[PDB]
């Protein structure tokens, strides 16, 4: 049982949950790959044992493990798989798995919220325009005039044979990525590839730096067809700075809903390739990674020129000074527009509070240090000096290949 | 069969084939990762194969692998372990082995410099008094009036018959930390214990925040003896801010030379428990860690307060703003005083060049992401977006238990 120490207070705990599940990760005694983004790369006899496990702790979590419906719900499942080969989850199991996957996501820092998750059952889906309205209800519910609410909508579980539901966008709201005469980009370069497939399926492009891409949705077998998003529905915040009057004139906006639409939800040994979850942003994701990264909008030196910073030497810390202000403008703009947002300090302190909660409840908590520590001011936040264990529990959100 | 490592800023791909000959195993398993742990751990025949591996290494580097001179040295070493249970490194083998141990140090971002290491051979050392003067000369050569040089002094190897030479101090230069009436700490809280020791070994303590500690030096089988560093040997730097002139009224100072003194150097199976080494500082170690860590000097709030930042709420990002200016003051103070120093932008940039040199040469480079990435402004640096394989090669610097 790993001795996990916190170097700031001195506290000692043991992660006893690290032993309680496996799905083997990347590291071996001869090298750790914890810093890698994808763990390497991406007859149903024990679909039962994955469902045996899930149902077993579902009843553990409501006391009623032991007799009654517990030793009874074990039978409906094994009977269902006996003659069907797959099975259906009771609607509360779906809600409980949906929340457990969140609780288990090692890379997520906002898990203090894991128990407030709105779960839209959409397994009754089978059409493209159908999904699109399920998405569009999600977006309106989650966005909620800028008082954001965690939400996931679960689309039908991939069945043995016959296709999958899949969203071709990384997120519901993504900006345009337009190449040109330079092989360079105006817009967002993370999404250059999907702008390829948007136009390749009938999308007429647009202006430039901030074009909200169209959803590319596909229902089993039938190929993907595009879908446009109502501008009345994609809520967005224009970026301004409380004291640098010129920041607004840079014409920067970012959207409000972080909703990732390409991961695969696994509950009780069923795989849901369409399961968009949605929360609210931590400020650094917008200010530091999305805007400041050299392979994203890369605004850093442009903001530094406007601040009159000495860009002639790295020891001026001009990159650091401008990054902070970019972050200040993000929090400020979202607060003016009354859009839910959290700063990395507030966020990390809540994760520390979560770690304590999980300590008494499950004797531990899987966490990926390199994703929990914010991409600026890391050592200034209480999670930096806190050791962390990373493992794979189920239910969980996983990565999956793209449809090409 | 080797890990694929991606740079995400740029999209570079290589495979770390060097990790295959990892000469010892670490703390991770496929069940769970412990890469963020600070301390993972805490006869003639293996000593033969270790030493065999080093000799092979040493002779490849002088491009004379598998010569008579090479088979002579192998046959010599086993002959001497037969007779005595140990062997002796030739001076050239010692220099190479100290270089490689630096080269292999996965948590050092300074490794671009690994070939330019001044190795002082102190293996003929005899007393704890001789020990003191080998160290003073080390400090003098490495300090070099502010124009810092990298250096290591190797005291005699561990061997059966007598005990170890040991330097008790974690670093050659450290400031005292005094417990208090308030239960608090005056000075550096990282050094309360070594301060407790010095007092009870006769040192009459001061009552400042920046009192340089004496050396507790241990000759084999003797108790440790106290030695005062000559003041004019310890180059110090008063910290000033280039545009916040009230900063100099804080009294803050740091020393020029970081000289790590409590690590074990291991070469071809032989162990040097006393082999202190020194380089120059990266500004973040002083500014962020030593000065801003809440369990260290903890100046952040008092600086932010003087800056007239809004301390009531974190969304103002006061912590980040105070931190950046504390760093700017360190880089400025050290450049004013003509004392070598490197900022985290230059340091991570040269470490990326090292990674590229090291992939062409050895086919990989062991590195601990959580330590390579600076404690502020991570994603502003190019090491953030670089995947890294962590593993342990020999020769090596290892931790060892405190001798008390
Ligand atoms: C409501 C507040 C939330 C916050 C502040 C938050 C924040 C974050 C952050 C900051 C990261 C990774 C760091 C980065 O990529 O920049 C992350 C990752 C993640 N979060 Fe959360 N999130 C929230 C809600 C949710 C919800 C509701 C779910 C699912 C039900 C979720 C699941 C995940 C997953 C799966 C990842 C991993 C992404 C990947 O591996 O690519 N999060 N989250
Ligand atoms: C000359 C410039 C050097 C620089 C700029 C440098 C920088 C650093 C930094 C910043 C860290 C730790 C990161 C942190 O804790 O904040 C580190 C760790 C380390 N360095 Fe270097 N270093 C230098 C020279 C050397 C030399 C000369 C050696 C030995 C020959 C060395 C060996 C090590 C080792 C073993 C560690 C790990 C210490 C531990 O595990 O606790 N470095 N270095
Ligand atoms: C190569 N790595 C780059 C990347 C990435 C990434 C992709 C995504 F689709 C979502 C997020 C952020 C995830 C997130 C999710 C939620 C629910 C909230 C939040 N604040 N961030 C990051
Ligand atoms: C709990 N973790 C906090 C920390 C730390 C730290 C630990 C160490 F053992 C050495 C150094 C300083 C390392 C160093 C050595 C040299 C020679 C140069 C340099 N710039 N830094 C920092
Ligand atoms: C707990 C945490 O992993 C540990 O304190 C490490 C993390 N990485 C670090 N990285 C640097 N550069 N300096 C540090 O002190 C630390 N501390
Ligand atoms: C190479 C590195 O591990 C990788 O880029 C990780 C590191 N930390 C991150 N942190 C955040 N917030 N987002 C990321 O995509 C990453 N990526
Ligand atoms: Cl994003
Ligand atoms: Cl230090
Ligand atoms: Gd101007
Ligand atoms: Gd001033
Ligand atoms: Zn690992
Ligand atoms: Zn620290």
């Amino acid at each position: 049982f790993p001795r996990v120490k916190n170097w700031e207070v001195g506290s000692i705990t043991y992660d006893t949950l690290s032993a309680q599940a496996q799905q083997d990760g990347p590291c071996t005694p001869r090298r750790c790959l914890g810093s890698l983004v994808f763990p390497r790369k991406l007859a149903p006899e024990q679909l039962l044992s994955q469902a045996r496990d899930f149902i077993n702790q579902y009843y553990s979590s409501i006391k009623r493990s032991g007799s009654q419906a517990h030793e009874q719900r074990l039978q409906e499942v094994e009977a269902e798989v006996a003659a069907t080969g797959t099975y259906q989850l009771r609607e509360s199991e779906l809600v409980f798995g949906a929340k457990q996957a969140w609780r288990n996501a090692p890379r997520c820092v906002g898990r203090i919220q894991w128990g407030k998750l709105q779960v839209f059952d959409a397994r009754d889906c089978r059409s493209a325009q159908e999904m699109f309205t399920y998405i569009c209800n999600h977006i309106k519910y989650a966005t909620n005039r800028g008082n954001l609410r965690s939400a996931i909508t679960v689309f039908p579980q991939r069945c043995p044979g016959r296709g999958d539901f899949r969203i071709w966008n990384s997120q519901l709201v993504r900006y345009a990525g337009y190449r040109q005469q330079d092989g360079s980009v105006r817009g967002d370069p993370a999404n250059v590839e999907i702008t390829e497939l948007c136009i390749q399926h009938g999308w007429t492009p647009g202006n430039g730096r901030f074009d909200v891409l169209p959803l590319l949705l596909q229902a089993p077998d039938e190929p993907p067809e595009l879908f446009l998003l109502p501008p009345e529905l994609v809520l967005e915040v224009p970026l301004e700075h409380p004291t640098l009057e010129w920041f607004a004139a840079l014409g920067l906006r970012w959207y409000a809903l972080p909703a990732v639409s390409n991961m695969l939800l696994e509950i009780g040994g069923l795989e849901f390739p369409a399961a968009p979850f949605s929360g609210w942003y931590m400020s650094t994701e917008i200010g530091t990674r999305n805007l400041c990264d050299p392979h994203r909008y890369n605004i850093l030196e442009d903001v530094a020129v406007c601040m009159d910073l000495d860009t002639r030497t790295t020891s001026s810390l001009w990159k650091d000074k401008a990054a902070v202000e970019i972050n200040v403008a993000v929090l400020h703009s979202y607060q003016l527009a009354k859009v839910t947002i959290v700063d990395h300090h507030a966020a990390t302190a809540s994760f520390m509070k979560h770690l304590e909660n999980e300590q008494k409840a499950r004797g531990g908590c899987p966490a990926d240090w390199a994703w929990i520590v914010p991409p600026i001011s890391g050592s200034l936040t209480p999670v930096f000096h806190q050791e962390m264990v990373n493992y794979f529990l189920s239910p969980a959100f996983r990565y999956q290949p793209d449809p090409w």
